[PDB]
């Protein structure tokens, strides 16, 4: 049903959970250190990087609209996000986005 992946601030994998590679069929070391955005159906980009601007600005939750993913065999797959933007609480910057991706 979904899976955990966090990003730097500029969308890149940094670390991806082991429920990955079930749902993406990519194992972690395929995607980490790569772009989210190289994944997007090209449909999907504008209204991701609208949300990739919002969740740098708040702490609130955002949720993503549906998108699609390309896995490894080529096709797409329908996914649905949640993602936290954490800020350190010392140095007031945000380090990372936690996303919650779900299948469908
Ligand atoms: C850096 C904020 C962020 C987190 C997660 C994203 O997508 C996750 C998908 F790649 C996994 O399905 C993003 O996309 C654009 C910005 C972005």
């Amino acid at each position: 049903m979904e899976y955990v992946s966090r990003h730097a601030i500029d969308g890149k994998f940094v670390f991806v959970d082991q429920r990955a590679t079930a749902i993406l069929a990519y194992l972690p070391q395929e995607l980490l250190g790569t772009s989210c955005y190289e994944y997007f159906h090209q449909d999907d980009i504008g209204h991701l990087a609208e949300c990739h601007r919002q969740v740098l600005q708040t702490r609130e939750k955002i949720t993503t609209n549906c998108y699609k993913f390309k896995i490894k065999d080529g096709s797409f797959i329908t996914l649905r996000s949640r993602w936290f933007s954490f800020m350190n609480p010392w140095t007031k910057e945000v380090e990372y986005i936690v996303s919650t991706n779900t299948v469908v």
